[PDB]
């Protein structure tokens, strides 16, 4: 692992506001992958913005490297801080 992607974690989750959701989506896919990895949990069904998005963006990324994610993961956290501050 790479703890500057949790630090990341953090200064995402520090956001003065939550970002657009295709924003969202690569940050939860990616922090999905860079730490959970192989999706394995059900599809939410009953919501989708906020249920299947968020699901199916990580179901796409199903096979990634922890590490990678994490750059990525961290590099849209610095996009990120341009549009939303952090
Ligand atoms: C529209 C579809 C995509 C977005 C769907 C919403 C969830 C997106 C998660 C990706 C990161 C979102 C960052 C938004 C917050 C900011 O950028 S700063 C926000 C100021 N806003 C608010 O106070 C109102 C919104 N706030 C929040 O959502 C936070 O309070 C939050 C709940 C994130 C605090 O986290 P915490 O209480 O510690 O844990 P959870 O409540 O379990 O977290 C919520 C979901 O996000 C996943 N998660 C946790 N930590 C991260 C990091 N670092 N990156 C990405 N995703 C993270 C959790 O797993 C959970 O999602 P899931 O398991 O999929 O249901």
């Amino acid at each position: 692992s790479q703890a500057e992607f949790d630090k990341a974690a953090e200064e995402v989750k520090h956001l003065k506001t939550k970002p657009a959701d295709e924003e969202m989506l690569f940050i939860y896919s990616h922090y999905k992958q860079a730490t959970v990895g192989d999706i394995n949990t059900e599809r939410p069904g009953m919501l989708d913005f906020k249920g299947k998005a968020k699901w199916d963006a990580w179901n796409e990324l199903k096979g990634t490297s922890k590490e990678d994610a994490m750059k990525a993961y961290i590099d849209k956290v610095e996009e990120l801080k341009k549009k939303y501050g952090i």
